[PDB]
């Protein structure tokens, strides 16, 4: 499971099974009486695609300085495994705060801000490329070793498809056109941290790297109509980000995602 | 993993791996863009422990009119699975509320109001009962089958045994005397749902049942000390409460719950 010596370590926090924004990973939540940490684990077969979380390391040290994120406090490789000790995300999380009336406007702006926050990172030195080829080789890989879910299968309502393999060579032949900037992969109102207004934390870095703008533009409309039916807040958050949906490219992120 | 008829509707919501106070189960958050559902997922191994969701179901069920809990809307077994479909909780995580200064106070009559909640609750012809005889041969039936928890072992740290077998047999022959009242089960500040100050909605209620009354108690004093480190907090809970601490039997419930 875990080398002796953080075996000894994350035993005098309470410990406590996945309660945030995480997916195939193991995940603790370690419980202080003064701090919080967050355990991570994946292991081997997860190893190299965006799910294990030594990419996830690897991104996290990169973006110190760049974005709020948590800090990196132990890593290691063990038994074939892959695990994360970071600190706690910094402020409130942005989930909390949508199940109201009147506030909308707010989130919008806090995507708007997270958006060009992106597109403000130089990604010249970048660690990790998410290129659709990238992806396309990587979701392969796992739909060739049933890593999948063959439970929720997202894809069977919004498309015609039965099996995932379908859907997977369909995406690759509609494999649009890219234009790199910094993607968070994973972006979702439970990921990032709001303190003050301002975005202060992100999270769930595994998918971070270097992907066409539209991917994280295709997470957040998402967020958008479904803690807020009204699809006039669509246009403000393309009005405050000033550019025009390219409609086509949105929908192949969001079909991108239901194989995952 | 599911009926086709469950296959069949789920996919119509987004389905999101497990976000929320949720430990063996499988869990999946349904989200619409009206509404939230959750699936939980249980298979045979577990059955007829306290992690069985078919007991949740159960009690969940019961406790209709009397406490509020979220609804049923299907539940099934299906190739040796249990698989319980409800709605979502009334109102507001009482988790999200303790990371500042001034708010404390509130907190513990929330804890307050939840007790006296339960010993309100006429546990004559209850579903379920979690005697210690009860939990101390289904722990005996997990570490037989190492169902049980290698990673973070709480006890290393707390008392001087090396195997849980060990703390097993200390806590059979260390056994107290019960007094049987409406004991959650698993009392924590992430299963509360509040709504105006007052408590609307319970959740993760799988170890619900007849239990001594200490045993919330025990879990009530924990949040405490974790989430406001003053431990005069929790002279004031049991000031409300107007009880004299059992502290011999506070620590036996939180020892007991390291295990699982």
């Amino acid at each position: 499971r875990i080398s002796p010596e953080l075996k000894k370590l994350i035993e005098k926090y309470r410990c406590v099974k996945d309660t945030e924004g995480m997916s195939p990973a193991k995940v603790y939540k370690l419980v202080g009486e003064n701090e919080n940490l967050y355990l991570k684990m994946t292991d081997s077969r997860y190893k190299g695609t965006t799910y294990d979380v030594e990419r996830e390391k690897d991104m996290m040290l990169w973006l110190e300085g760049k974005l709020p994120v948590p800090k990196v406090l132990h890593f290691e490789r063990h038994d074939g495994w892959s695990n994360l000790l970071m600190s706690e995300a910094d402020g409130v999380l942005c989930s909390e705060e949508y199940e109201d009336e009147q506030s909308p406007e707010k989130i919008i702006e806090l995507y708007a801000e997270c958006i060009r926050l992106f597109h403000s990172i130089d990604i010249s030195d970048c660690p990790y490329t998410n290129s659709l080829d990238s992806r396309l080789a990587e979701l392969d890989y796992l739909l060739n070793n049933d890593l999948a879910d063959v439970d929720c299968e997202n894809w069977e309502e919004d498309t015609p498809f039965k099996d995932p393999r379908e859907l997977y060579d369909f995406l690759k032949t509609e494999k649009p056109e890219e234009e790199l900037v910094f993607s968070h992969g994973d972006l979702g109102d439970s990921n990032i941290f709001v303190k003050d207004g301002k975005v202060s934390g992100f999270i769930d870095l595994g998918r971070s790297g270097r992907a066409d703008k539209w991917y994280d533009i295709a997470f957040c409309v998402r967020s958008i109509r479904e803690d807020i039916g009204e699809e006039q807040y669509v246009e403000l958050f393309f009005d405050l980000l000033g550019i025009k949906p390219d409609w086509e490219k949105i929908k192949y992120y969001i079909l991108l995602d239901e194989l995952f």
